[PDB]
């Protein structure tokens, strides 16, 4: 019960109700039935208080959902810039897989989001990381129109 109260807390920005449940003893590592966690929520509605907290109170960086996305996959494919940089403090893996072979490289060049990919990079991001069918965040951004994206990856290997 107290699980999913959780993951609507996270979710939803509550920050007094996110410390209530967890002191109730919700488990910050629950997970609903597409794995998310109140971590990946949080982070994807960029609800830094929140990921913070979360974090010093024990929720696993590094939580894979169903579809292989983690906490910093989904701060990277949503422009969420501050949590990023977070994430990667507390360990986040810079160069984590999802199940179609993206890291958050990828989805930061998919969703077009310049200051996330500088930051990734800064952080020793995979510039090589290839997806499913080959492609590296340089052509994901060919694909996807960024060409300010495209001329900052092309030259690096």
């Amino acid at each position: 019960d107290l699980g999913k109260k959780l993951l609507e807390a996270a979710r939803a920005g509550q920050d007094d109700e996110v410390r209530i449940l967890m002191a109730n003893g919700a488990d910050v590592n629950a997970t609903d039935n597409d794995g998310y966690t109140p971590l990946h929520l949080a982070a994807s509605n960029g609800h830094l208080e929140i990921v913070e907290v979360l974090l010093k109170n024990g929720a696993d960086v590094n939580a894979s959902d169903l579809t292989g996305i983690t906490p910093l996959h989904a701060a990277a494919a949503t422009g969420h810039l501050e949590i990023v940089e977070v994430l990667l403090k507390h360990g986040a893996d810079v160069n984590a897989y999802d199940n179609d072979g993206h890291t958050p490289l990828h989805l930061a060049a998919k969703y077009g989001h310049l200051e996330i990919v500088e930051v990734l990079l800064k952080h020793g991001a995979d510039v090589n990381a290839q997806d499913k069918f080959g492609k590296t965040a340089f052509d994901i951004s060919i694909d996807n129109g960024n060409e300010d994206l495209a001329e900052i990856l092309q030259k690096l290997n």
